[PDB]
C-alpha cells in the first residue's frame, strides 16, 4: 500500500508492447531509459520518497483510441504529429517510476474494464478521453470528476470551462464547458496560470565547438506547406549558413539541404552538429526548439505583432482560450531569452540579418530548464499527485499569497509575471468580501456581486468593490477595461515555477 520508486522499465516495456499504438512511445522511453533512472535515484536521494500511498492511476490516451479516429499512431514515424506523445510518454514514465500503480488504456473496453475494477484514485485523460469517459460510464462519470487531470496542451481558460457562461459569451469551442476546477488542465508550457503546467523532458544525448559545425543551420518545419512565403528570410540566412531541412517540395529553396524525416537519434546528431535551429513561425509551441537549446543550438524565433489568438489566427479558432502568443513559442521567449532565443521581426531583414551574424559570433552554451529535466519533471509530478487535491490540506499554502492589483487593461496574470511572480487562482476564495479586503488594504465604501471573469474588481476612484458571485468564473486570465482587478500571486522556484518555494 506504500509506493516504491521503480529503477528497472522491464514491467513498463511489457504493459507497452500489449499496443502497437504505444510503439513511438516505448521506442522514446529507451532511448532516454538510463536518464530517467538516474533521475529518480537522484530525487530520492535529495527528498524523503518514502510514506506515500501507491495510487491506483487509470491513464486513458484518447488520441490513440480506434474510436476517436484521430490516427496519430499512424502518422508517427512519417512526419505526424508527437507533441502529445512526448508528453504521454514522459507521463506514463514518471508515474511508473514514483511507484504507482499504472493502468493504462487505450480503448472503450480498456476504459469501462479499469473502471468497473474500482479503487481508480487519479484519472490522467486527454479532452477526446474525456467525452469517452462521460459516454461510456454515464451519469456517474461525475463521481470520479475531482480524480481528473486532463492533458490540454494549449490551455483552458475559466470563460470557456463554464458550460453556462461559455453559451452566454457565444463561445462554439468543441473543447470546452467541462465545469472542471481549471487548475486540473495539465498544460504543455507554464502559458496559462488557470490551469497546472504538467510540461514534459527534453531528450538530449549530450556528456563541442569541434561537433558542431558553425556554418550550418537547420529549419524547423516538417511540412512543405509551413515553408510558404519565406524565401527572403531564409535567402538572409543563407547568405551566411547552410540551410538544412527534415522534411517529409515546391515551397523549399534549391539551396536546402533536405536530410526528409528523421528517427529520434538521427536527429538527436543532426541538432548536435547544428548552430541555428530556424523557426518559420508555425508549429506553435512545441517541443523541438527545446531540444534544439538543450544540444547548443540557437533559435531564432519569429515574433508575433499582433499577438496571436482565437481572434486572427485559424489555428485557434474553437480552441477553449483567447491567450495570445508573442511569437512561434512563447515559452523560449520569456523563460529562455537570448543568447539561446533571437525572438525577432522576420520583415525586419536587417534584424535578421544582425540576429544570425550575432548568432553565428555565440560561444555554444547547450542550456535545459530544470522544470524540462528528468528529475524536474519527477519532483513537479511527485508535488501534483502527493499535494494536489480537489476532492476535498490547502495546497498551495496560504503562506504564499501576495495580493496585487491590477490596473485597467491588465490582467491577474500580467500583474503577477511583472512582479516576478505567479498567478494562484486557488487563493480568489480569500479575496472575495469587504472584510478580506481590508487586511490587503483596499477599503470598499459599497459593494456588489457579480457572474464575471473580472472580479473581484476595485474602483479606487468611487472605492466601490465587485466581488464574484459565481465562484467557477475566478480567472488569472483577462482584463477590466475600468477597474482595478484584485489579483493572488504566489511565488515561484525559479526553473520550476509550477511549485511555490513552501509547495514540496
Ligand atoms: C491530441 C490533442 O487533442 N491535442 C490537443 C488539440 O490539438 C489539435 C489536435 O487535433 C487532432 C486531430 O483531430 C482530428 O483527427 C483532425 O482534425 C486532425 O487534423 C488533421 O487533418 C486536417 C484535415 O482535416 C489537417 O488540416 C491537419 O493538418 C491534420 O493533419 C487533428 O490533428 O491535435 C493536433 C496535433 O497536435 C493539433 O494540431 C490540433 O490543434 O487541441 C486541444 C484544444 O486546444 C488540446 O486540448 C489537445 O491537447
Ligand atoms: O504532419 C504534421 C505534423 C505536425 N503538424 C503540426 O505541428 C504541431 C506541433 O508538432 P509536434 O507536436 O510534432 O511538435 P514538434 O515541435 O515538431 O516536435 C516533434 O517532432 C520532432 C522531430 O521533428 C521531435 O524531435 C519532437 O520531440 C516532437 F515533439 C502539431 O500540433 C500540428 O498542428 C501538422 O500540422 N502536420
Amino acid at each position: 500500500s506504500l509506493a516504491e520508486i521503480r529503477t528497472d522499465f522491464n514491467i513498463l516495456y511489457s504493459m507497452m508492447k500489449k499496443h502497437e499504438e504505444f510503439r513511438w512511445m516505448r521506442l522514446r522511453i529507451r532511448r532516454m531509459a538510463d536518464a530517467w533512472i538516474q533521475a529518480i535515484k537522484s530525487l530520492a536521494e535529495k527528498q524523503n520518497l518514502e510514506k506515500r500511498k501507491r495510487k491506483k492511476v487509470l491513464v486513458h490516451l484518447g488520441l490513440l483510441t480506434k474510436e476517436s479516429g484521430f490516427k496519430i499512431a499512424e502518422t508517427a514515424f512519417s512526419g505526424g504529429p508527437l507533441g502529445e506523445l512526448v508528453q504521454w510518454s514522459d507521463l506514463i514514465t514518471s508515474l511508473y517510476l514514483l511507484g504507482h500503480d499504472i493502468r493504462i488504456s487505450a480503448s472503450l473496453a480498456e476504459l469501462k474494464e479499469i473502471m468497473g475494477g474500482g479503487g481508480v484514485e487519479l484519472i490522467y485523460i486527454d479532452i477526446v478521453g474525456l467525452a469517452q469517459f462521460k459516454k461510456t460510464l454515464g451519469p456517474s462519470w461525475v463521481h470520479y470528476q475531482c480524480m481528473l487531470r486532463v492533458l490540454d496542451s494549449f490551455g483552458t481558460e475559466p470563460e470557456f470551462n463554464h458550460a453556462n457562461y461559455a453559451q452566454s459569451k457565444g463561445h462554439k469551442t468543441p473543447w470546452g464547458k467541462w465545469n472542471l476546477n481549471p487548475q486540473q488542465f495539465y498544460t504543455m508550457f507554464p502559458h496559462t496560470p488557470d490551469n497546472s503546467f504538467l510540461g514534459f523532458v527534453v531528450e538530449q544525448h549530450l556528456n563541442i565547438n569541434e561537433i558542431k559545425r558553425q556554418n550550418q543551420s537547420l529549419v524547423y518545419g516538417k511540412v512543405d506547406s509551413f515553408w510558404k512565403n519565406k524565401k527572403i528570410y531564409l535567402d538572409i540566412i543563407h547568405t551566411y549558413m547552410e540551410v538544412h531541412a527534415t522534411v517529409y517540395t515546391k515551397n523549399i529553396p534549391s539551396y536546402v539541404k533536405n536530410h526528409g524525416i528523421l528517427s529520434g537519434r538521427d536527429l538527436q546528431f543532426l541538432l548536435r552538429e547544428t548552430k541555428l535551429f530556424v523557426g518559420l513561425g508555425f508549429p506553435y509551441e512545441g517541443p523541438a526548439p527545446l531540444e534544439a537549446i538543450a544540444n547548443g543550438c540557437a533559435f531564432l524565433n519569429p515574433k508575433f505583432n499582433p499577438p496571436k489568438s482565437s481572434k486572427n489566427t485559424d489555428f485557434f479558432i474553437g480552441k477553449p482560450t483567447l491567450r495570445e502568443l508573442t511569437s512561434q513559442h512563447p515559452y523560449a521567449e520569456v523563460f529562455i531569452g537570448r543568447p539561446h532565443v533571437w525572438t525577432v521581426d522576420l520583415n525586419n531583414q536587417e534584424e535578421v540579418e544582425d540576429a544570425v551574424k550575432a548568432i553565428l559570433n555565440q560561444k555554444i552554451e547547450p542550456y535545459m530548464p530544470y522544470e524540462f529535466t528528468c528529475e524536474g519533471m519527477l519532483q513537479r509530478i511527485n508535488a501534483f499527485i502527493e499535494k494536489q487535491d480537489f476532492c476535498h490540506v490547502m495546497w498551495p499554502p496560504l503562506s504564499a499569497l501576495q495580493v496585487k492589483l491590477a490596473e485597467p487593461g491588465q490582467s491577474c496574470k500580467q500583474v503577477c509575471q511583472e512582479s516576478q511572480l505567479i498567478c494562484e487562482p486557488s487563493f480568489f476564495q480569500h479575496l472575495n468580501k469587504d472584510k478580506d479586503m481590508l487586511k490587503y488594504k483596499v477599503t470598499c465604501q459599497s459593494s456588489e456581486l457579480a457572474k464575471d471573469i473580472l472580479v473581484p474588481s476595485f474602483d479606487p476612484k468611487n472605492k466601490h468593490c465587485v466581488f464574484q458571485g459565481d465562484l467557477l468564473l475566478f480567472s488569472c486570465a483577462g482584463a477590466h477595461p475600468r477597474h482595478q482587478r484584485v489579483c493572488p500571486c504566489r511565488d515561484f522556484i525559479k526553473g520550476q515555477v509550477a511549485l511555490c518555494k513552501d509547495c514540496l
